[PDB]
């Protein structure tokens, strides 16, 4: 049916459970007493790299293959830099094998010193999709090495989802799962496992209205991708859903929440102040989610809540600008 | 025998329990291979009110009677705006009873701002040592409410032990605690517990080289109080020790370890960035010890270290000066 089965989720959970943290759950009575709810805080801030993004990429390392003639990857490549570049560079390392970050010549000198801290070889290209394209598959096929797409590679996806297995085992009497959506792995991920294990539980997706393709797209009924690159301060969910997330999200998760620049700041203080968790700004999405306007609509019988705190990946220094 | 034993402190734990968290024990890869050990940490930055002072400040506002008729506080009363004051106000508000805070006429306009916002009512003194306590020895009378000693009062070194009763059934193979010390109420409470409980277990007190005390005090055999109030990023732990807390002190804790003002800061940063907990500096403490050179000499038998978070009340946009 989809791209992705609960199979697949359950044998990426067995493929990257050694090499990974069981997260916490926490809670917050501060939260708690503000939102209505009971909820639940999935702590993927504390997952190695800093992300939970370490489930798909050590999934795809341990799972897709280069080739017909060769079952082992030699080498992993992406043209992702962040939070997705700093996972797929440990789960290489993990491995054994070396990574390659596809980076324009325009890319910011920060960005390019910190893909060399977090261990990967920097291959350039022009600031163009014919130049990006060309380069790393280029790189892919002189490497032996596999690509390993943010958001959209199936096994990505699997690996994603089994912070929904946790949950789930975690937090038995859990109501509702809010999760932040980008590209639509996590959210997919979660939602297939969810709704093959207990589809009684509500899957949410919380959004920025300035990149709020997810929500387009659920309005209209089919793929709308943000038009232009978005601008928002929660950069880990810039990138639109795609082909293989987006029957997924059209079938399986319940409702979308989007939310302001100003609510998703205030959602992230909240959370630093009140939670002490340095959560990045993008991990404040489903917090601003369920403190929203549009949030009171959940019915009074979706009581316990658990929101994915997806990362805690946060520049420290040039973050206090917007506090 | 001490101003507190065991007994208070399962009375303390009896007396808290319904009304704080138990906090989690969190662990860091990263913070285990910079040290050898295996580190555990007790996540008191998660508390309510955002420090361990909490536990101190309710069992003594739900065990001290004040000076009148009825046997519970109607109020109380605070010279804090820190993390005492605002764990004295939130067991105030548990309890029903207002909590007043006695300020000084030339506070800053931030400073009132930000004690109200934790909901203290603010009763205002002539700017001197001798005004403070008068205006706060008149309201707690006229309120028939009490005032708690940050470290020294007996109910609230009973309350600070109930963090290693905890640690103690989180972690059952803990071979030592380590515990940032100003007062020492905090440590006091904790070496009563693990003394008592499992004494095998090691104490370790970790204090800022710029303020000393509790070193040169176990030192010397005798205590030996900062000559001058002391500069530290440690802003929670400017205390010196005290004669309730000291003599526990000088028995049941097994080692006192320094550590250096940049020390304290690169640790901080590094529970920041690497654990994302956004602890005080001065729950930094602790932490600086285990990195510090003097504690990687502790024999490795010592292995399961148990590190008290103790607060995470940090003024975010301060955080820029380091
Ligand atoms: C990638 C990322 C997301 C979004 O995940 P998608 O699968 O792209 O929807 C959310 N939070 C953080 C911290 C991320 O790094
Ligand atoms: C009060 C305090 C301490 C020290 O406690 P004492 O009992 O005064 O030694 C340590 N850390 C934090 C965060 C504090 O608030
Ligand atoms: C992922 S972590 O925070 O680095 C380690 C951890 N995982 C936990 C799960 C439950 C309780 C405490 C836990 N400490
Ligand atoms: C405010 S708190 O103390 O972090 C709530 C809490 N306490 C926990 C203990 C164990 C696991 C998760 C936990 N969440
Ligand atoms: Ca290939
Ligand atoms: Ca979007
Ligand atoms: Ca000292
Ligand atoms: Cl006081
Ligand atoms: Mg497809
Ligand atoms: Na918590």
């Amino acid at each position: 049916q989809y791209d992705i089965s609960f199979a697949d989720v359950e044998k990426a959970h067995i493929n990257i459970r050694d090499s990974i943290h069981l997260t916490p759950v926490l809670t917050s009575s501060i939260l708690n007493q503000l939102t209505g709810r009971n909820l639940f805080f999935k702590c993927e801030l504390f997952q190695k790299t800093g992300s939970f993004k370490i489930r798909g990429a050590l999934n795809a390392v341990r799972s897709l293959v280069p080739d017909a003639l060769e079952r082992k990857p030699k080498a992993v490549v992406t043209h992702s830099s962040g939070n997705h570049g700093q996972a797929l560079t440990y789960a290489a390392k993990l491995e054994g094998i070396p990574a390659y970050i596809v980076v324009p010549q325009t890319a910011p000198d920060c960005k390019k010193l910190a893909i060399q801290a977090y261990g990967a070889s920097i291959v350039y290209c022009e600031p163009s999709d014919e130049s990006r394209e060309n380069v790393a598959k280029r790189v892919t096929e002189e490497t032996e090495g596999i690509m390993v797409h943010p958001n959209q590679e199936p096994a990505v996806i699997a690996g994603q989802g089994t912070i929904a297995l946790e949950v789930l085992n975690q937090v038995p009497l859990v109501d509702a799962l809010v999760v932040p959506v980008g590209g639509g792995g996590m959210l997919a991920g979660i939602a297939i496992t969810v709704k093959a294990l207990k589809p009684s539980v509500k899957v949410y997706a919380a959004e920025p209205s300035n990149a709020d393709d997810c929500y387009q797209s659920k309005l209209k009924g089919k793929l709308m991708p943000n038009l232009y690159p978005p601008e928002t301060i929660a950069d880990g969910v810039k990138s639109s859903i795609g082909l293989n997330t987006w029957p997924i999200i059209r079938d399986l998760v319940d409702d979308i929440f989007t939310v302001t620049e100003d609510e998703i700041k205030c959602a992230t203080q909240l959370v630093w102040e009140r939670m002490k968790l340095l959560i990045e700004p993008t991990a404040g999405v489903g917090v601003a989610a369920v403190l929203s306007q549009h949030f009171q609509t959940v019915s009074p019988e979706v009581k316990n809540i658990c929101i994915v705190l997806s990362g805690g990946n946060v520049d420290l220094t040039s973050s206090i600008t917007w506090v």
